């Protein structure tokens, strides 16, 4: 067979990791490293820079937040706890940082489309699409405060084209969520925020269905905030409203509402060790048991989804992560309403500690399951027979 191999990159991993996301590329583990350094590492489970130069360490020497590679370059934005947003390329070596508006924790840090601008924000509700050049500079464009709030829960769904020049740009759905006030607001790059929607409860995790154009939002009571951008209202009110079938009423603080596939929605629990998918292809809710070992019970701690690939991660709190295979949606073989077999189960294997931070790689081989003991490599190596 070819089985897994848990090897796991050390020596100065910290939590927070980096995959060169878009495939074709070579995918450089980046791992926030803990003495103020980022580890732009490999992808055999060890450090490609052991030494950490090339791995750089913050120009202003704070501890990093957040790492994202470009979608079309392998550049990486450092959002370091300062206002520190590091443009480092791995094709050119050079770290290049400015600070001039964030001055804040980078909070919010998303890549666009095309990478000619750079979702930034920081826990003063100051977010700003700082551009991104081949010039290689992070340079701020506009200016939007949002005082009292913080910039958390930010999706890239529908870009809206304004009629200044019908340019495609991207709109980031950003919730102003000050203190579980969560104002989700859609800002552009160019002068303006507007308000997606006022919801009360709190944005448990901004998912958006875009099959339907539903901005799938989780209040914090396990409500399933079906935003659609109405052809009766125009922004992204609160179509329809149900309670998620795991972890039912609230127990949103656990709960665990990733992507499961083109038409299914995933949805488990830490108090769940089944994993029911909401499947919008036919409107289905169906378990998917895990395990219990001589009392260290397997709930789901983290899903998140390769949606690039469709296939979904299962943290445990035992500390393995195994993976669920999403079937597709059955047109080609046995036309089903219950997915549940179809949602066939994977081998297994233990990353090491429980599930707590999570990114997928470009390829549904190479993957990290970002726990706090090390930046665990997820790979398989073939055994010849």
């Amino acid at each position: 067979m070819e089985i897994y191999y848990t090897t796991k990159i050390s020596g100065r991993a910290g939590v927070i990791a980096g995959w060169s996301k878009a495939p074709g590329y070579p995918s450089l583990l980046a791992v926030a490293l803990s003495p103020n350094a980022v580890g732009i590492y490999n992808e055999e489970g060890r450090p490609l820079d052991p030494n950490n130069e090339a791995n750089i360490k913050n120009v202003r020497g704070t501890e990093c937040a957040k790492i994202a590679w470009h979608p079309l370059l392998p550049l990486l934005a450092i959002g370091w706890k300062d206002g520190a947003i590091s443009f480092w390329n791995a094709e050119e070596r050079k770290l290049e940082e400015d600070s001039k508006i964030h001055r804040n924790t980078i909070s919010s840090m998303t890549w666009t489309a095309s990478g000619d601008r750079l979702i930034t924000g920081d826990e003063n509700g100051r977010i700003s699409m700082w551009k991104t050049d081949r010039l290689m500079r992070p340079i701020h464009v506009v200016a939007y405060d949002e005082p009292g709030a913080v910039i958390r829960h930010t999706v890239v769904g529908l870009p809206e084209e304004m009629p200044d020049t019908n340019s495609q740009v991207v709109v980031a759905f950003y919730v102003a969520d000050a203190q579980e006030r969560a104002v989700v607001k859609w800002c552009n790059d160019q002068g303006y925020s507007g308000v997606v929607v006022e919801m009360s409860e709190g944005v448990h995790t901004l998912v958006h269905y875009p099959e339907r154009d539903q901005l799938l939002v989780v209040g914090s009571s396990c409500t399933l905030n079906v935003l659609t951008r109405d052809e009766q209202l125009g922004t992204w009110v609160t179509a329809s409203k149900m309670k998620f079938a795991t972890g039912t009423g609230e127990a949103a603080t656990g709960l665990q509402v990733a992507w499961a596939g083109n038409h299914t929605l995933a949805s488990a629990s830490e108090k769940d060790n089944v994993v029911r998918m909401y499947n919008f292809d036919t409107e289905d809710n169906y378990v998917l048991n895990l395990e219990q070992d001589s009392g260290l019970v397997s709930r789901v701690v983290c899903l998140a989804y390769d949606d690039r690939y469709n296939l979904l991660a299962v943290g445990t709190t035992d500390g393995r992560v195994m993976m669920y295979k999403f079937n597709q949606p059955n047109l080609n073989l046995e036309p089903v309403l219950d997915f549940a077999k179809c949602w066939e189960m994977q081998p297994a294997f233990f990353v090491g500690n429980r599930a707590l931070a999570m990114e997928w790689g470009p390829f549904p081989r190479l993957m990290v399951v970002a726990c706090n003991d090390a930046i665990n490599v997820c790979r398989k190596t073939m055994l010849s027979y």
